[PDB]
C-alpha cells in the first residue's frame, strides 16, 4: 500500500519529467539543458533547496567545472528512480556532481564503492 | 533502498506542503484554501491532471456542491501520506471528493469500507 503509494507518484514524478510536464526548473550546465521538478530536487539536494529558498528563477546555470553533465544526468535519473549504477568509469563524475550538489545519499554510496 | 528512497520523497513533499513551500496549487473550495504541488495532484488525480493540461492558473476553484471541505482535506493528506483512515462518518464524503477528483485508489478504498 505504502511502497504501491509512493512507487506510483515516483514513476508518474518521471514519466512528468520525461514528457517536459510542470518541470518548474530547468538546469543548466554548458550546452546541456535538464528539465525538473523544483520540489523533487529540493527534496534530495541542499543546493538546489537552498537556491529556491532565494530566488524563483526556474532556471539553475551550473559551473561546469564543478559538475560535468553526464554526472549530473545519472543523478537525475537516481532522483527520480532511486537507481544509481555505479562503475569505474562514472563514479568518479557522479560523485563530483553528488558532492556539489549536496545529494548526501549518492556521496556516500559512491565512496563506499570507490574503495 | 528504493522504500527508503520514495519514502524519503514522500515525507520531503508533504513536509514542504505543510511550510507552505513551492506550493503552485492553491485548491479553493468556499472558505477554505489548500496548498499543494500541481505535480504531486497531477500524479493522483485526472481531474487536476487534466486541468494542468488546460491553463497555467494556479488556484483551482472546486465547485462545493460536489466536493466538501473535510473530504477534501483526507483526500489531500492522502496523497501526502499514503494514509487513509475511513470511518462511517467520514467515508461519504471522502468517496464523494475522490470520485469527483478521480482519485481512483481512493474511490475502490471507500466502496470496499461502505460494505
Amino acid at each position: 500500500s505504502m511502497s504501491h503509494h509512493c512507487e506510483h507518484l515516483l514513476e508518474r514524478l518521471n514519466k512528468q519529467r520525461e514528457a517536459g510536464f510542470l518541470c518548474d526548473c530547468t538546469i543548466v550546465i554548458g550546452e546541456f539543458q535538464f528539465k525538473a521538478h523544483r520540489n523533487v530536487l529540493a527534496s534530495f539536494s541542499e543546493y538546489f533547496g537552498a537556491i529556491y529558498r532565494s530566488t524563483s528563477e526556474n532556471n539553475v546555470f551550473l559551473d561546469q567545472s564543478q559538475v560535468k553533465a553526464d554526472g549530473f544526468q545519472k543523478l537525475l535519473e537516481f532522483i527520480y528512480t532511486g537507481t544509481l549504477n555505479l562503475d569505474s568509469w562514472n563514479v568518479k563524475e557522479i560523485h563530483q556532481a553528488a558532492d556539489y550538489l549536496k545529494v548526501e545519499e549518492v556521496v556516500t554510496k559512491c565512496k563506499i564503492k570507490m574503495e
